[PDB]
């Protein structure tokens, strides 16, 4: 991957990568699976963002099949906790933890363009049988929580989530707005 | 793969490789398969060019067999949503999601080099619970459909049309690719246009 | 005989017994069948005692094996020891109702059909998998005297049951334990 | 493994592989891991020697670290169905599902070798897949079978299952003597003098 | 992994990746599993800091699974030796080693964001004669109690709670790890922090 | 064991049950769940044929699974019968414990025999419940070892404790003056 | 060493050329030629900034390649400045074996660091001849490290070759009184 | 392999594969490397012919490249031990442990064909602590003078011949090999045999 | 391998990658396996140093366990035919072809640590392949190499061509003390003080 590189201006003309030239403009991406690498790359980020200017809002371009939980999580949690408004962007397709990340931005700034895919399910994933009870608990806990805060996102209640994920959910962006995944689709330079 | 390094002037005088100096006069291009990193490497570039001037046409030069419908829709929606005229010009070819982007480009500015070759046919897939390749089984539908009519839509034809003519690998020249209303011209050399 | 099986397998055909064990196969599959035709010839009259330990596996090799079960005179008694599970659970319930027998510790687990080109090509196999699950459906709930609608229920996920769950069920009809006929 | 043959004379001579030899005695043998296919040739000997005679004893010899636990519950169940006693031997070693087998002996006839090895020990899985129902299902019925065996188990060995829940949560090793202690065998044969 | 570029001013404007830029604000991340050479990087960064000012606290982001003791051993000293209380903040998880060190923290700055997954549990190796092996099995039992006792002081409980609750794996959500003495607080967003 | 060849009596027989018809029996090469299990399988027959004559048991092993030793130790001491040991090229770990094992008297080595003796030895677990669960097991098995072929040489334990510590070759010769067989047998003079 | 930060002092460093500026060097993982060497070029080049000054070399190693260790450890004692050694997480073997190598005074370990010393150990040779030669010349070896280890903890040769005849793991303080270290570090209070 | 099957005739007609028939008449081969199932296959033939007539010499074929030494010596050793000379003939070749086996013959009763080749050499060894090494070592230089010492005796030569001439691989032709005493007579065909 | 980056000042201050510091100073690393590729690395520095002063010493340091014959072959000739001194100091190890570039050091400059691993013998072939002819015509080959290298390495260690012959036979370990006895180093490094 050559990145192209890109001149800016503003006395004294710098060069950079195109990905830090848009993340001047508060634009983050992530692209392909979540690990715990990407995703503290977008955490990062967003702290940087947040410190250049607490008041902008920040654009989180997803096109994302998901991942780790756990490192979906700290993406997560980072949203919520700084001051800017993370504003969501679905490109190409957001599904699993994507679509999660995806439907955590901030309520009215969550966008898909038109031809998005997003995707919603359970979670998917050795030892003595104590060890696989541990770990069972512990993955039903962390279904319980998706469906909760997902539920808490799409301004619905917890038991249309636990049957809406029961099996692999498509939904083209139209019924991701319907379902209170996301708030509007972009369709070009308009709104 | 060593990209060659180049120079420019005007009150100041840089050296980019030659694909940042390419892209400085508002060209990208798509070679090889699509990938998350490569289309999303065409949207960084589209949203920059955009930026840069959101009125100038772009140049998107297309030489690709396809691969991931999800990360080529997410060229398409860029491409469609930005302000400036997204051009497409394949040259080799431009094979399935490759030759969907080729038509994607703005009307009357889609084109093709004399020998390109355009190629479209149906999605084709390389699961487990009978409930659940039931639930892929018809997403797969939908997406064959939604591509045809998106292909129709380019083309200027029907649904019908792009039905018949992607259900097996089809191949076109360039000529052909036009009259389909794949493309709208196609370019000779320098001196005509 | 002998049949790549043993000669204490050959002995026990002697006796009328069959067994299944593990997978089932296109090659063990037939091999029950050849076993069940052979018995039937030997004595078109007398029950086969059809012993089961086996996962399940191709659903056109367990087919063989129901139609001939059927087709067969004599009446196949079926047994479970070990396990019966997916197409071995659908064979054990295949048995003559009332012959249908478990040993007191045997794991027996009923479910929807589970899977390993061109979309038309999917659309197709999706389809046939479906007329698969709804006909495993049907003949699984004639075979339990149960609703069709309780069978695709009770087979979205793996269903494990005990003996004794499964005679409730309907899957089978007594749980053997020592000789008490 | 070529097995050596043998003459079994008198009112006829015939010739056995040495373990068919042996079965003629009602002697089965259990060796190595427990599969389905390993198992059901005991089970198939043991149908075989209760038609032979259904009253006699049979004594099943285990060497066996354990294995498939249907594989287990199908030689289990065959044992306590048939009619005759089934002894049960441990030489070398019997291990998880082998030492459930040689504690499911008929009682008083269950018998260790001095430098025999037993070890129980709660089941062991290799490994996860599918969405979070099927991993509940499945840690669900796992549960269900860990209490089966310690219930099991704890009959064999006259004891309460909270003693086998304990004892097995992990990797339990007894002596012989520790085994007859814990109520798995009966007697500690030495030689044949004994 | 390409790390993004980011420019900063102040008598001279400069250029850094994104983690030197959050280096030169006392910010240190421990992310993956914990190896000889990831950790060791984590010790210098923490020598540079007490080096650029031995008073001002040092914030110790950690999403880490664990991984080498005596390498994450070797944080753990550097932590404890320098001036600069070291703060630990757990985003994503914090398990085994990487528990460790996030409770290893000054106590009163050691947090988790509100969806921190906290896992603890005895040590786990992973792969000659009876002599080796006893001497080594030994040497874990030493490693076993020191890890238990230095964790129990760190959650100010009992030994023989920390052997208890380790001896399978232990897991934690954030405010479960609040109530065992294993962070301080729990950071919801710029409410008062 | 190629092909097996076959001998004639007044029967035919491959040559290695020819041999057993004799009281013959054979360990070689490593001791697994079914090479060990097969030598029980013929000391127990041999038993039955002849409760009283001797079992000649040739060794040429570099010993295997300290299970499946035991094995056809607990047998041999079991049956009524002497079973002779007679090591031919080596007998090495288990395989020098199964020699040493023999009725006492009757434990021969031909005069190039090798044999070898050491603690256990293990390749490469788990939590460090379970390691200490199998090291504190592993080292009952080494005690178990040395004392019993301490009884074996009329040796003290404490002398096969030291010697037995790292890997130790021993001749024929040697064997015999440490207790671990009883004559050096050459030529049918004897 | 994923992306190795920048810091800036007046000029960028990357972090370990700025704490290398401080004459701190790190031995991290195992002692390859590569890894010895690559510590050896800084040795020699603080030396010739600063012929007079202390040099602090940190020490996480399992160990390595004697051959590699030994450049180090010639390197060490050859140059004008004191190389203090440092151990935090492990020094076993050659890495136990240079931070004993330190200016006796000036070893330090921290206090949950392990340290680890033992005898050669070789993976998996040719003729007899070969491996004759390479067996005198790994006992030459075994010996060497003996007395010069015994030489850093003023200590017997008899007395480090029993306590490296089978692994011999150390704590802080253990190492210490072995002779091994001088001081264990925590806090600036000191 | 497929033995070929022969029959043969006196008081009764039987069936023996072509290896059992010539085990029938005191031949017994050596063939390819030396292993302990190949070696111990050979001890049996020997006892068996020992018991069917321990005053008929036996004729032990060898044609190997070697082996296992423990292997090759429970043959050598049930070769002195059994009343019946064992006659070695070698054809093909005899290398290193089947050199020494064809040489350990009944002296006078030792042969090769005119083209066999022999090769002599030291032990060759392929593929823990120091202590180990050692004591292997040393057990390795007392397996190499007992070969040569065994093998001077074999050949009426010295000790120190045996040891200069095993240094490296020494090649002999049958002729050669009859000089150096490593066999008695070179069969040319049924001349006077 | 990250290399470490330092400063040289005085009237304007540089940064180098630590190695391209040392080669300033004349100080050339042969580290590891000889190869085509690092034995030219190896050339081309003594053809720069040359280049930059053809009269002072240059300082070879070696650390290798040897490797290709015509690749240490290379570094041999450039040695001699360069006008500036090349001095040898092996550290570590200087094996087979590196204790043949150890030896070739300007007689006088060969030096070694004082733990220090020497060792030389014959050439080594992995493997051989064609035709009869083909396989005379290497081996007729490999004996001139042989005897080369022997003949050399008496040069400089003043010593018959029969004395290296007999030593190089077998693998052949020597102490630093041994080698300079034997006449392959000149001088043992302690340390600066000297
Ligand atoms: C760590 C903490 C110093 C921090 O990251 N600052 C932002 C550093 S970037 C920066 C800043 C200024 C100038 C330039 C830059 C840049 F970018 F150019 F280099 P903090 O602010 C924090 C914690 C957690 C999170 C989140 F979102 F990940 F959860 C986010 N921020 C903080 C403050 C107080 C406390 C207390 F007191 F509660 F302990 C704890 N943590
Ligand atoms: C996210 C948004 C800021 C954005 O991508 N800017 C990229 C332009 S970078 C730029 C800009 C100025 C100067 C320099 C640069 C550069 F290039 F050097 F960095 P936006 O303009 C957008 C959305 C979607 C797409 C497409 F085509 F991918 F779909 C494209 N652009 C936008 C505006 C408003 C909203 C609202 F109203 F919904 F909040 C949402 N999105
Ligand atoms: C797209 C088009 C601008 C283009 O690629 N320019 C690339 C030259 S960059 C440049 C320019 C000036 C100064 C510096 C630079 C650089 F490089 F240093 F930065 P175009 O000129 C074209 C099309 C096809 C081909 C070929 F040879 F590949 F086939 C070649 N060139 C073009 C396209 C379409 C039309 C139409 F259809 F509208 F007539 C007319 N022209
Ligand atoms: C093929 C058929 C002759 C058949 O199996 N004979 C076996 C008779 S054994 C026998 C008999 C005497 C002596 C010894 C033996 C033995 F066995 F010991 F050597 P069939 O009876 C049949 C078909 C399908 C199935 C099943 F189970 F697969 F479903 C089962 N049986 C049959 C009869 C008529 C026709 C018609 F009418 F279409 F021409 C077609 N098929
Ligand atoms: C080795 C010691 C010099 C050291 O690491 N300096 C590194 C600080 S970098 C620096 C400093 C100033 C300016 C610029 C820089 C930078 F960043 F730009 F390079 P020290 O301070 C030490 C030891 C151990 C640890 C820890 F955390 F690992 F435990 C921490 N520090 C030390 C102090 C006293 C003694 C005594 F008393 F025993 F002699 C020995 N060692
Ligand atoms: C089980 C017992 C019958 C048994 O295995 N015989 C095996 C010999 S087969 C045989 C027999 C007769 C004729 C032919 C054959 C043959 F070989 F041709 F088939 P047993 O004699 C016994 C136990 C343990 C061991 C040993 F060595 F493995 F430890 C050995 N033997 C025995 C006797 C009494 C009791 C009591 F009274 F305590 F219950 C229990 N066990
Ligand atoms: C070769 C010798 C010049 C040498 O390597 N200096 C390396 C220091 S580079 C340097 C120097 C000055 C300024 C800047 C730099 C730097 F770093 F920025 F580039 P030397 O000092 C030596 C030998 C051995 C070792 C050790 F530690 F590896 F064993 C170390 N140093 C030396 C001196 C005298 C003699 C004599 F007289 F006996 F021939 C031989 N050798
Ligand atoms: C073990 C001993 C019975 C033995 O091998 N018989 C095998 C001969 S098969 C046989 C025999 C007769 C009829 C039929 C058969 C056949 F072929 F059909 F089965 P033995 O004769 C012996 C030991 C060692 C070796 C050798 F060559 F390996 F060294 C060779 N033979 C023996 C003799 C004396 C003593 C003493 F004195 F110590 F008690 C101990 N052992």
């Amino acid at each position: 991957l050559v990145p192209t590189v890109i001149e800016q201006s503003g006395r004294g003309e710098r060069a950079f990568d195109i990905y830090s030239r848009l993340l001047k403009e508060r634009i983050v991406f992530l692209v392909g699976p979540v690990t715990d690498e990407s995703a503290n790359l977008v955490v990062a980020q967003l702290l940087f963002l947040e410190s250049e200017n607490p008041d902008k809002d920040i654009f989180f371009y997803i096109n994302s099949p998901g991942g780790s939980v756990t490192a979906g999580m700290s993406i997560y949690d980072t949203m919520n906790f700084i001051k800017p408004d993370v504003s969501t962007l679905c490109l190409g397709q957001a599904a699993s933890m994507g679509a999660f990340l995806l439907s955590a931005g901030e309520k009215g700034k969550r966008f898909a363009l038109p031809n998005s895919r997003i995707m919603i399910h359970q979670p998917l994933i050795g030892g003595q049988a104590s060890d696989i009870e541990i770990h069972a608990r512990e993955l039903l806990k962390i279904k319980e929580k998706l469906n909760r805060l997902m539920a808490k996102h799409c301004d619905r209640d917890l038991a249309d989530l636990e049957r809406d994920t029961d099996r692999d959910n498509f939904m083209s962006a139209e019924e991701a707005k319907e379902y209170g995944l996301i708030d509007q689709i972009l369709e070009n330079r308009a709104s």
